[PDB]
């Protein structure tokens, strides 16, 4: 059920976040935005947790973007992985963060906090994302400036993607947000959207249910707050996988 | 001079050939087709050898395609590398296998035997290769059918390259050759070209110095034989790096 894959590269962003890549089974297929069970072998039972696949389905490796919880059963150990180590990966990806469950639209907003950024790494590398949308707004809301992950990638490297680059300079807009200190965009994503600061910064029109589509991935609080905002502006959720709406959303984690 | 990189993936083709990938230094730049010194740390002095870079310069990792010599000082050890191991990689790539040293042409023939295939893995992934040529003929001459490396990649996977695929189906022609047993294309590359079997199979015209360009990488014998053939047909070699000709060539190894 859970075959081992091998850890390739590992990068630590902060004391709380790190990324890693693994090998990918020949028969492993997924839709961009989906999550899969991953984990570790132990002295007893394997430790297994849901993780977004932070890479596109056309890519040769898998990537994961992970929290580090000091006493978390999985991540207390996962944080110490090294190239060559084994990480268990499931066979059955699933999840709600699918552009196929978004009604036709013009602007695609990817609203993520913390590790909620993970599925966006997949989505922004899907060619179909750009076939369907005029603008793709990539966000990450974090606490401090130093917490922003993949910043150089988004700001410098991705606009040079030998293959996606030309399109990305035209369509991909990066909007980092920081809560706990002064910054160009200071606040929760809900607050930056509530008074239209996000749209003003990006040069986009006031939110409109006919035009704007959302994918939302974050804390229980951010999901509740953003859903309340969008619902109050006339946006309708996708009610289940396979049924389209103006937005889709998925818990980045649960407060256990 | 020789910083360590980390081994990522390893694949054994036969008892005599294997491939591996490594991390790449942020400041490491190269022209497609070039070689670099690589090697291993030891109990004394590092073991260092010239290796073609078997990947394109736009890619995030390096790949190498290696012989296994039973009592070879480097490869007796290199064959046992595992994910996570360190491989030394030089800073100063060089070499003659540069499309920039080919006069304008129509068809690009990549004539390789054994590990001579390595630089072609770089060249066939360079977008500039296809800007400059109507057809790219990818060869590997080997002894037995089972020795052909990357066969599924060339025949099945590469024509589906999410980004290079459309172009490759149009322009990339794979021509495997085998000497020691019956096969669609049986013989040395020199022999398959001497009587035009290669051109007939591929549906290309008789060799013509105005139109056909060659990059040649292989054994001392194959280089001598192919140069004699091409020279007798009026093709002129590039005399040095930076001065263009109808063909370029480089030793895949030396008989020590
Ligand atoms: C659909 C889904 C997708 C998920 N995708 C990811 C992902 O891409 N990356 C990832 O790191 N985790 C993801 N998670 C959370 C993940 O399943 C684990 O909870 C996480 O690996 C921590 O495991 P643990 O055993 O160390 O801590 P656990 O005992 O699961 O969690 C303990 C506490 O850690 C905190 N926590 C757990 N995960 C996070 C998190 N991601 N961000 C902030 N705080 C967290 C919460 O306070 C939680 O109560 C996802 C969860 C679900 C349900
Ligand atoms: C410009 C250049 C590029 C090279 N690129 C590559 C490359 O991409 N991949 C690679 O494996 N080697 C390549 N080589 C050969 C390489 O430098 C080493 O010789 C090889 O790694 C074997 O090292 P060793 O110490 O094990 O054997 P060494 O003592 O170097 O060689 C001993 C014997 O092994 C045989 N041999 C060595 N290399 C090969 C080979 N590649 N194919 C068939 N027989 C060989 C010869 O009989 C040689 O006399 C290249 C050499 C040069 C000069
Ligand atoms: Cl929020
Ligand atoms: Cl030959």
């Amino acid at each position: 059920a859970f075959g081992a894959e091998t850890v390739l590269e590992v990068r630590h962003w902060t004391d709380a976040y790190f990324s890693f890549t693994t090998t990918r089974d020949a028969g492993f297929r997924f839709e961009n935005g989906q999550f899969v069970m991953i984990g570790l072998e132990t002295e007893t039972r394997p430790l297994l947790r849901a993780y977004s696949i932070a890479s596109a389905n056309w890519e040769e490796h898998l990537e994961f973007f992970s929290i580090k919880v000091p006493d978390g059963p999985l991540t207390s150990r996962l944080q110490h992985i090294q190239p060559g180590d084994k990480v268990l990966v499931g066979k059955k990806p699933t999840g709600t963060l699918l552009i196929s469950d978004l009604h036709p639209g013009r602007n695609l907003y990817l609203l993520g906090t913390g590790t909620g950024l993970a599925p966006w790494l997949s989505i922004i590398k899907d060619p179909e994302t750009y076939e369907r949308f005029d603008k793709v707004i990539l966000t990450q809301g974090v606490r401090f400036v130093q917490d922003l992950a993949y910043r150089d990638y988004f700001e410098r490297e991705l606009p040079q993607h030998e293959f996606l680059g030309d399109l990305l300079r035209e369509k991909l807009l990066y909007y980092p947000a920081v809560t706990r200190e002064t910054f160009a965009n200071q606040g929760r994503l809900t607050e930056l959207m509530a008074d239209g600061r996000m749209q003003q910064t990006l040069g986009l029109p006031t939110l409109d249910p006919a035009n704007d589509r959302f994918m939302i991935c974050g804390s229980p609080q951010m999901l509740a707050d953003l859903r309340s905002l969008l619902d109050s502006r006339g946006f309708q959720t996708s009610p289940r996988i396979g049924t389209p709406g103006h937005y889709v959303f998925e818990r980045a984690f649960v407060e256990k």
